């Protein structure tokens, strides 16, 4: 799993379209990240699931800081950052497309947490 499915829901989008402002507003809504409070910042990873869960073994990951793992390979990512004063709907978002490695925490060989610090920014 429920953590892993929760991670995929919040942080995985396989084959994005556009990755502009409007991609962010729409995918943030669709995935339940603005229903009560506007989530301030969120990053989506793109490409295949198998490369992401492979960060959990030595194949595509290294130990990182305290209980984290860092990918050896780079991923296409989209950071959605809240723009405006209030945390309340309606939520307006700026997209930042990038290409770099990711930091995750793994549980029982699956990714369950994305470190957002590396995307703040």
């Amino acid at each position: 799993n429920s953590r892993y499915t929760h991670f995929l829901t919040q942080h995985y989008d396989a084959k994005p379209q556009g990755r502009d402002d409007r991609y962010c507003e729409s995918i943030m809504r669709r995935r339940g990240l603005t229903s009560d409070r506007c989530k301030p910042i969120n990053t989506f990873i793109h490409g295949n699931k198998r490369s992401i869960k492979a960060i959990c073994e030595n194949k595509n990951g290294n130990p990182h800081r305290e209980n984290l793992r860092i990918s050896k390979s780079s991923f296409q990512v989209t950071t959605c950052k809240l723009h405006g004063g209030s945390p309340w709907p309606p939520c307006q978002y700026r997209a930042t497309a990038g290409f770099r490695n990711v930091v995750v925490a793994c549980e029982n060989g699956l990714p369950v947490h994305l470190d957002q610090s590396i995307f703040r920014r």
